């Protein structure tokens, strides 16, 4: 009954994989394990300022290419990102080297076009992206409506990671900003038009297929958890965002920030909190390449609580550990890295939500976290 998409994934893992085979790089990390764990260093390597972890890299890239926007125009393929409110389209108009790449919207060719013309514009320390506000219909799976996306006519803001992948636009599933637009989130707009059933959106994220993962618009479909479903309310109004009482083992936090982001191929944590995490944990950041190593038969690995109000949450090594047992004997990389924010905060990315199904209500202002169902 509601509408369920499926869409590719490309994430950290992938990237650093083609960078490891693309320069060989078989045997300078085996080798750089079998030494910083020896306890000559008599402390593992965890990275330093001048060699870190910086999330660009851990950018979890979720591809929905079959959407349309207008009648006579090219295909896009668009990511989803749920810290974006709205729907940007590269024009035909974009004249930046990103776009000369990519899929171009060309209003004068779709007869259901309707001009706005609202500048936007945003001034990112990447760069800058420009636009104006237009209409058209757009679809989404077995779902049309006239909405108000936005013409990208200057695409150097987000260019870095624009050009380098290989969709069009961005598809948000966050929450209205009105320092961009009135407009409301595609998910709420088709709530609006009474399209959907309720104003809300599920990740389901298959735990042995990364490559993939289904967005289900409108409501929740019950064979997708088993167990019972847990909501956690928003202490924000612009993230899906959620306070949990966070520790890791011995060491702990209390009441922190929690954002669920499937746009995040890691679980990011405080540095300071992940320093006394990984002491002489046999666990090592190879140098000069963004991720941390570990051999996956490792004893010590420590598991993830998170602790709220309602319930408790858990992430075993098995989620956050991918094996590059390709590239050697033991190997897995963690899909996890430092982040630091204003306030202690950690994202729950693609890691958490491969074991666990998550509700985003915009209705009730909440994230719905429940069990996964693994099989089908």
């Amino acid at each position: 009954e509601h509408l369920t998409i499926g869409f590719k994934v490309e994430n950290a893992h992938d990237r650093i994989l083609k960078t490891i085979k693309t320069h060989k790089l078989k045997n300078y990390i085996k080798e750089s394990v079998n030494f910083l764990n020896s306890g000559l260093t008599k402390t593992n390597y965890l990275g330093s300022s001048n060699d870190n972890i910086e999330l660009v890299d851990f950018q979890n890239i979720m591809f929905y290419g079959d959407a349309e926007v207008g009648d006579n125009q090219q295909p896009f393929t668009f990511i989803l990102d749920t810290g974006s409110a709205n729907l940007w389209v590269p024009s035909v108009k974009c004249t930046t080297a990103g776009c000369l790449t990519k899929h171009l919207y060309d209003s004068s060719k779709s007869r259901t076009y309707e001009k706005d013309g609202t500048k936007v514009e945003m001034n990112y320390v990447s760069g800058t992206v420009s636009g104006f506000f237009s209409k058209d219909l757009v679809t989404v799976g077995n779902l049309s409506l006239p909405y108000k996306f936005i013409e990208v006519i200057d695409t150097n803001g987000f260019e870095p990671t624009y050009t380098a992948s290989t969709f069009d636009g961005i598809l948000g599933l966050g929450w209205k900003d009105l320092s961009i637009g009135s407009v409301d989130p595609i998910v709420v707009e088709l709530k609006n038009q009474n399209k959907i059933e309720n104003a809300l959106f599920t990740f389901y994220l298959p735990v042995h297929d990364k490559h993939t993962g289904f967005l289900t618009i409108g409501g929740i479909e019950e064979r997708f958890y088993e167990g019972p479903l847990t909501y956690e309310k928003l202490n924000h109004d612009l993230y899906w965002q959620i306070t949990l009482d966070a520790h890791v083992g011995n060491i702990m936090l209390e009441k922190a920030n929690c954002i669920v982001d499937s746009g995040t191929s890691a679980i990011t944590v405080p540095t300071d909190f992940l320093n006394k995490m990984l002491q002489n944990l046999d666990v090592i950041k190879v140098p000069f390449l963004p991720f941390y190593v570990t051999l996956c038969n490792n004893s010590k690995l420590p598991t993830f609580e998170f602790t709220s109000e309602n319930g408790k949450y858990t992430l075993e090594p098995e989620y956050y550990l991918q094996h590059i047992e390709d590239v050697g004997p033991g190997l897995c990389m963690l899909n996890i890295i430092g982040l630091d924010f204003p306030v202690p905060t950690f994202i729950l990315g693609d890691p958490f939500m491969r074991k666990y199904f998550t509700v985003f209500d915009y209705d009730n202002h909440s994230v719905g976290i429940a069990l996964a169902k693994k099989n089908l």
